[PDB]
């Protein structure tokens, strides 16, 4: 049922680089995760103008943040067009290369961390304040899908059986013990306002 990969080298070395560079502005992991889903959210409403049954699996196209102060955990779901299991395991990989190279050239030249997201690879920044995060996907071509990676050079991919979600992507960061900040109302709100106020979809946050 689970399978283990190994990340590309350079993944691996980006993601050894953000866990282990001391750097103080890790708020930016909301707005590269928010702005993902704006993009996903972006290429279903496109595919479902020539082909209007893409949305079959639900109309709504959102973006709602979670917290869970009991578990510790920051879930960011939207109804965008999800990941098949090519994309999960080598897709996404394969064309973050380039980028992942640059980023990490650019940080040797003396590049702030917070230009992550100008090198396409934005997602990583999670890492800055998950230990482990969770990812639950659904494709309209392919299977309900959980990746999981707590870093250190793996990653694994299962069929999911817990609830269907119809379609899209829920990222589920399982937050380090002193990033609990990014589990308060307020703190949200603050970021979501700096960060993000060009996303064309509803951006709910649930209250505990
Ligand atoms: C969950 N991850 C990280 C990861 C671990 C494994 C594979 O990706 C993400 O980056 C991420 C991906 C999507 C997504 N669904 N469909 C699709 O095309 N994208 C996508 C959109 C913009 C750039 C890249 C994308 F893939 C999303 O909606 C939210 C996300 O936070």
């Amino acid at each position: 049922a689970v399978e283990t990969f190994a990340f590309q080298a350079e993944i691996a070395q980006l993601m050894s680089l953000i866990i282990n560079t001391f750097y103080s502005n890790k708020e930016i992991f909301l707005r590269e995760l928010i702005s993902n889903s704006s993009d996903a959210l972006d290429k279903i409403r496109y595919e479902s103008l020539t082909d209007p049954s893409k949305l079959d699996s639900g109309k709504e196209l959102h973006i709602n943040l979670i917290p869970n102060k009991q578990d510790r955990t920051l879930t960011i779901v939207d109804t965008g067009i999800g990941m098949t299991k090519a994309d999960l395991i080598n897709n996404l990989g394969t064309i973050a290369k380039s980028g992942t190279k640059a980023f990490m050239e650019a940080l040797q030249a003396g590049a702030d961390i917070s230009m992550i997201g100008q090198f396409g690879v934005g997602f990583y920044s999670a890492y800055l304040v998950a230990e482990k995060v969770t990812v639950i996907t659904k494709h309209n071509d392919d299977e309900q899908y959980a990746w999981e990676s707590s870093a250190g050079g793996s990653f694994t991919v299962r069929t999911d059986t817990g609830e269907p979600m119809g379609r899209g992507t829920k990222v589920i960061l399982h937050l380090k013990e002193d990033q609990t900040e990014y589990l308060e109302e307020r703190r949200i709100k603050e970021i979501v306002k700096k960060h993000s106020q060009f996303i064309g979809y509803p951006i709910t946050l649930f209250v505990e």
